[PDB]
């Protein structure tokens, strides 16, 4: 909303840019003055023809020369205007991009914590591009339009005072978004369905969601047709006003001719310039809006470009002592996160360490261990306390020297999207390959330097070969090693590694730890096998120091706890709109009517100018009144037919949009969940696709047919009129015709690559700051943006050339055709009326690709029909579920990632009412077996059988019905509590009494009352943000309503607060009575009262048995009890 002054927008103006902008403005002024001057000479030639009707050759030669000079000057002025403004825009944008990225790099880390990486990325891309296009091209066109308006008004004042007063007195007559609301409700229910599609599919709720979307779509269709009728009525009234302006202006011209004060040329001139001024104002409004938006974005980016961090990374101050012993001391550190200063994490920390003194930090998770690591890197400046390096304050030390002095290994190793070469060279700007060999050997990655297929040029990153955790950690260690660090900062360096990876990584850490002080953080004894001093960072505080022996003598509780796209055809697109036969025909009829009427408007124009030469007052008065009435009548018929066309096409398009949206939603519900795994199938992307592509398809069919009919009618009618009016009219009209295509015609991947490099830098801002390699990324950004500047400059030059050629060809065709028709009349092929008619008529009268690709997307979306069918009704419906489950030899790979086989020969049995809990490792894919049970995916190997019946042969709806599911993240819909709870059963009507009786089993009966007296709270989740345990409880109640035979639990204990644990467990126990129940969880609480246990690893059942049984067998579960 805040916006910056227009003068400040160009504040990055050097001398060359100032000269360029001056030239652009002074050429736009010339163009704007030129066009009304063409109007003046139009009036003069009209007067000359009027005189000839009652000597023409010399006047015509002079007029043709005037027109040719006018074309030359408009060509030069337009080219220099557009090219110079675009070049100034390019220079300004290059400067803005460079300074913006430089300041972003210079910005503080806390500033990066407050803001978001995605917000900064969309800033750097969209705001910069908006500034570019807006400032350059739109201020150019704005200045030109303003100049045209000014010149028109000054000529109006010069020629006729009284006429200008007449226009001013008529101007009071000229003086005299809920579709977004409808589609907002529609998109609200669409997002509620798609985002929470797990629950919708889990309850066979596609039917009622289809019904609700249908109702919202009917409301949206009504609101859209109303808005279309309003907009097209407004446009028709506008055109009508122009036509009565024609009529009244010509009536007034007739009365002046009766008074013999203003000649016909003068009145035509003033009328034309007034109308062109009004048209230019209408055209300059949208670019004014665009400039306003551009200046808003300019303020939003200038808030950053005008800033300085409290800890300047490029500060020239601070000391640079060459001699560093390696002391690191913290005294009385009090600090809280600038992101959330309310919560204190560090209060009076005190810990010292000498040179070469290995020290480790041990404590609870998120107790502030990483805060000291960030602090010593100057990530934040503590409010109090002293943090000294060899009796030298870090504040009094240059930050570049400090960060180059310390080598930091991150908990998550990450590699920049480029080759291995500089990814390891980033230690120092200067390197010799021998140092690279030494570091590679030192990092234990030398085994892989040739095991990788290529040489030291392998493209490593997301786009390149996907590395492994061990390899990434090793290369990160090498990258740190290249700097020859003196103090190593290892924050949770042991993570996301296999056992052998852990051993080799720790060996590398012990090799590098020699002769180098280190403040190491880890949760495993591997780093404490040799740690000299241990620091108990507990409850956000230090407890004591000492070696492992002293800590053992003093309540070693920590160890005790850790002891162990086909483009469819146009006919195919129209086939979707076949049902609108009369609407299509009527729209085409009105389009043909407009195409008929426009040339007839031109013809009556020519006729009235022809009769204006008669030297008889009665005849001219009668003819002027008759033709003014004819002009009013044709304006009225245009209004009627255009409003009728607008209504017809709007309703046809809205019906097509409704049909397409409902078909897309039906396909969406019908298709399986696996398709949604692809990142291209995000909920927001699909919703915006629905909206934009439906609108584009309706526009495609309707507007395409309308404008094709209208344009073909215009061209045909003009060709026939020209042909009957004599030869040569078709000839020069076809010579003119090609300019219209160019007039209507009116590198970004390199910008995308630059934005990718950016997103890498900002997303890794802590890492790239830890290496003081911001200048290297700045240089890479410069090199990447080098080419886009050049392509933009060349494209701008081409744009200017083609624009000027369009204008120059318009003027040149005007003059040449007029002169050559003058030779025709001199010989006598046709009278002056014919050339006047052709000139006026033709030379002032007269998104689909995106829409087509939208139609192709929607068409392909309606024919996928995956292997797993959810809305399918074919199959079998067993009379009663027997409560038995069997998995035999099921092998599986995730459809979104077929490179990681999850399930390998899994086998399991489940009997009636048999409690079989499922436990195992985290993230191995235990939820995949539940998704298999719900038939969310197709098992390509093995079989899943229920009560002696396989999943393939039974109806999917029956399977989804007789089942239960409790998602780990409960979701509630935007409606009353009664509807949300009744969502459990849809195949039968729900009554309030049974709903209450069954919801009493969840023990939420009392809690529903603590809200508006209607216990079926309409808000649900509108303003009363209910607690997470309460949402979990109501989700369980929803999953319990149908008393399903077999129960599936998806991490009920996960993400559950301890307060609601007792009530949730009680409700689940009451639910798990007398019926088979399958639970996956990481908590032993439900496992205590469990008949059978199944323990999983990497996608196989490794052992089976009961709690006490498996404890007796001393199995893998026994080692996993911890």
């Amino acid at each position: 909303l805040p916006m910056v002054g227009p003068l400040a927008l160009f504040r990055f103006a050097d001398g060359k840019d100032i000269v360029l902008i001056f030239m652009g403005t002074v050429m736009s002024v010339a163009h704007g003055a030129v066009l009304p001057l063409m109007c003046i000479v139009f009036g003069d030639m009209t007067d000359s023809f009027i005189k000839d009707s009652m000597t023409l050759q010399e006047d015509m030669q002079s007029f043709a020369i005037y027109y040719s000079i006018m074309g030359f000057v408009v060509l030069v002025a337009a080219y220099m205007q557009v090219s110079f403004w675009a070049l100034a825009a390019g220079r300004q944008v290059r400067r803005i991009r460079k300074l913006f990225f430089h300041r972003i790099m210079q910005q503080d880390i806390g500033w990066f914590d407050v803001n978001e990486t995605g917000e900064l990325n969309t800033r750097l891309t969209d705001d910069v591009y908006k500034i570019q296009e807006g400032i350059g091209d739109k201020v150019g066109m704005l200045i030109q339009a303003f100049s045209t308006f000014i010149t028109s008004f000054i000529i109006g004042f010069v020629k006729g005072w009284k006429l200008t007063l007449v226009i001013l007195a008529v101007s009071p007559a000229l003086g005299i978004a809920k579709e977004q609301t409808a589609y907002a409700k529609a998109g609200a229910v669409a997002e509620e369905v798609l985002s929470a599609i797990r629950t919708v599919f889990a309850f066979s709720g596609q039917d009622r969601e289809i019904k609700r979307y249908h109702k919202n779509l009917e409301d949206a269709k009504n609101m859209g047709i109303k808005k279309a009728i309003s907009a097209n009525i407004a446009m028709g009234f506008t055109f009508l006003m122009i036509y009565l302006s024609y009529a009244l202006a010509f009536w007034y011209g007739s009365i002046l001719i009766m008074s013999k004060e203003y000649t016909i040329g003068t009145v035509l001139t003033v009328f034309f310039v007034v109308l062109i001024g009004a048209f230019t104002m209408g055209q300059t409004s949208p670019n004014i809006q665009s400039f306003a938006s551009a200046r808003g974005a300019a303020h939003k980016v200038y808030s950053i470009i005008d800033n300085q961090p409290c800890i300047d990374s490029y500060s020239d101050a601070g000391f640079k002592p060459d001699s560093i012993k390696g002391n690191i001391e913290f005294r009385n550190i009090h600090f809280n996160y600038p992101s959330r200063p309310d919560v204190k994490i560090l209060n009076n920390m005190s810990l010292s360490v000498k040179s070469g003194q290995t020290i480790a930090l041990v404590g609870s998770s998120g107790c502030g261990k990483s805060t000291t690591i960030q602090l010593l890197q100057r990530f934040y400046d503590p409010q109090e306390g002293s943090v000294s390096i060899d009796t030298h304050d870090i504040r009094s030390l240059n930050v570049r020297y400090l960060r180059e002095m310390i080598g930091v290994v991150s908990q998550e190793p990450i590699l920049f999207a480029t080759t291995i070469a500089e990814n390891i060279k980033y230690g120092r700007p200067d390197v010799t390959q021998q140092e690279i060999e030494q570091a590679a050997k030192e990092a234990n990655a030398y085994d892989f330097i040739m095991n990788l297929p290529d040489k030291f040029e392998t493209l490593v990153g997301d786009r390149g070969t996907q590395m492994s955790g061990g390899q990434k950690q090793r290369i990160a260690i090498a990258r740190a090693l290249v700097r020859n660090p003196k103090i190593l900062l290892l924050d949770e360096a042991t993570s996301a590694l296999d056992a052998e990876s852990e051993t080799i990584v720790q060996a590398a850490l012990d090799k590098v730890r020699l002769g180098r002080t280190t403040i190491v953080v880890a949760h495993r004894l591997s780093t404490i096998r040799n740690a000299d001093v241990i620091a108990g960072f507990h409850k956000g505080d230090v407890i004591e120091l000492g070696t492992h022996s002293q800590l053992m003598e003093k309540q070693g509780v920590y160890y005790t706890l850790v002891t162990m796209v086909p483009p469819v055809s146009f006919l195919k697109v129209m086939r979707l709109n076949l049902s609108e036969w009369p609407y299509m025909a009527l729209g085409t009829f009105c389009a043909i009517i407009n195409g008929m009427m426009q040339p007839l408007f031109a013809v009556i124009f020519s006729k009235i100018i022809a009769v204006f030469a008669e030297p008889n007052q009665e005849i001219v008065r009668q003819k002027s009144e008759f033709f003014s009435l004819m002009f009013a009548a044709i304006g009225g018929v245009t209004f009627v037919t255009m409003f009728l066309q607008g209504f017809c096409f709007g309703k046809s398009g809205e019906l097509l949009t409704l049909k397409l949206r409902l078909g897309a939603f039906k396909s969406m519900m019908r298709q399986d969940l696996g398709w949604f795994d692809n990142p291209k199938n995000s909920v927001g992307a699909l919703t915006t696709r629905l909206a934009t592509d439906a609108a584009q398809v309706q526009g495609a069919t309707g507007v395409r047919m309308a404008t094709l009919a209208q344009n073909i009618a215009n061209l045909g009618t003009s060709i026939i009129i020209s042909f009957v009016y004599g030869w040569e009219l078709t000839l020069l009209i076809l010579s003119v015709v090609p300019i219209m295509a160019v007039a209507g015609s009116v590198d970004k991947k390199e910008l995308e690559k630059a934005g990718k490099i950016a997103t890498e830098a900002i997303e890794n801002i802590r890492t790239v700051a830890s290496l003081t390699r911001e200048p290297k990324f700045e240089s890479l950004y410069q090199e990447n943006l080098h080419v886009p500047y050049k392509n933009s400059q060349k494209k701008a030059h081409v744009y200017g050339f083609t624009f000027s050629f369009s204008q120059a060809m318009i003027y040149f065709a005007y003059a040449g055709c007029f002169r050559f028709g003058a030779w025709l009349i001199k010989e006598g092929r046709m009278d002056a009326e014919g050339v006047y008619l052709v000139i006026s008529a033709v030379l002032f009268g007269a998104n689909y690709a995106k829409a087509k690709m939208s139609a192709s997307h929607l068409m392909m979306l309606m024919n996928r029909e995956p292997a797993i069918d959810n809305l399918s009704e074919e199959g079998q419906s067993p009379d009663k579920f027997d409560g038995n489950v069997r998995f035999e030899g099921v092998k599986f790979n995730y459809p979104s990632r077929p490179e990681v086989p999850i399930l390998r020969g899994l086998n399991l049995k489940v009997s009636k009412g048999e409690t079989l809990a499922l436990v195992g490792s985290s993230g191995c894919g235990k939820s995949t077996t539940i998704q298999l049970l719900e038939r969310f995916y197709d098992p390509m190997h093995g079989k899943v059988e229920l009560d002696g019946i396989s999943a393939k042969q039974l109806n999917i709806h029956w399977l989804r019905s007789q089942i239960g599911i409790v998602s780990q993240e409960p979701v509630l819909f935007d409606c009353t509590l009664a509807e949300n709870i009744a969502y459990g059963d849809n195949s039968r009507t729900v009554t309030l009494e049974e709903i209450q009786a069954a919801a009493k089993a969840a023990n939420i009966h009392s809690f529903i009352e603590n809200l508006p007296q209607g216990y079926d709270t309409q808000a649900g989740d509108k303003g009363t943000q209910l607690s997470g345990g309460q949402k979990q409880r109501i989700a369980i109640a929803r999953a319990i309503l149908r008393n399903p035979k077999l129960l599936l639990l998806d991490e009920a204990t996960s993400a559950l607060d301890t307060e609601s644990e007792k009530v949730v467990q009680e409700a689940l126990d009451q639910a798990s009575r007398g019926r088979t129940c399958i639970v996956v969880a990481h908590r032993l609480s439900t496992i205590q009262n469990a008949d059978r246990i199944a323990v999983f690893q990497a996608g196989v059942v490794v052992e089976q048995g009961t709690h006490q049984q498996l404890l007796a067998k001393k199995g893998i579960y026994s080692m996993l009890v911890n």
